[PDB]
């Protein structure tokens, strides 16, 4: 499958793509404002994620740091990134269908639209000013709005026992972005697309 990743933000981001134990395609790249990066993700990939990283510094070997979404200090990510990260999540060719969502379970850093470029399903978006409105206790100094599990490390926010309810903090993310997961047991906002669809992830879609 093809994913086109587009930076419509006015600032540079460092896109990342991983399935947790491996890079997808090159795994990461700098995107200046307006740039597009096309990657190829193998059919059958389960548990892939795409995210943006902000305020990164990398040397000539591809090592460095980012203030949001850092993946072990690498430009080309082979594992998932440090919160806060708005996440585009997908599993492809699962019994004939692809499944896509946006999640705020690991917080929010950059607004996002995740849409198919082929026909048969709709896209999803979280483009509200979550960072500007972020509750004081969730605000990350490096930028972004953390989720409550990252900040407080309780069974209730992290849903560790498999039973948890919504919280004041999850309801904040849900009020601003209804179409994104706000906590682990949120009613699913996953979209079912035909198997082998192609997609576009746009950062700052309303920029
Ligand atoms: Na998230």
């Amino acid at each position: 499958a093809t994913f086109e990743i587009v930076n419509r933000c006015s600032y540079t981001v460092w896109a990342a793509a991983s399935k947790g134990d491996a890079a997808l395609d090159a795994g990461g790249r700098q995107l200046n404002s307006g740039e597009s990066w096309t990657i190829n993700v193998e059919p059958g990939t389960n548990g892939g994620k795409i995210w943006a990283r902000t305020d990164c510094y990398f040397d000539d070997s591809g090592s460095g740091i980012c203030k949001t979404g850092d993946c072990g200090g690498l430009l080309r990510c082979k594992r998932f990134g440090r919160p806060p990260t708005t996440l585009a999540e997908f599993s492809l060719n699962q019994y004939g269908k692809d499944y896509i969502d946006i999640s705020n379970i690991k917080g929010f850093n950059v607004p996002m639209n995740f849409s198919p470029t082929t026909r048969g399903c709709r896209g999803v978006r979280c483009a509200a000013d979550i960072v500007g409105q972020c509750p004081a206790k969730l605000k990350a100094p490096g930028g972004g709005c953390n989720d409550a599990c990252t900040v407080f490390q309780t069974s209730e926010y992290c849903c560790t026992t498999g039973k948890c309810g919504p919280t004041e903090y999850s309801r904040f993310f849900k009020r601003l972005c209804p179409d994104a997961f706000s906590y682990v047991l949120d009613k699913p906002t996953t979209v079912t697309c035909p198997g082998s669809s192609n997609y576009r992830v746009t950062f700052c879609p309303t920029a």
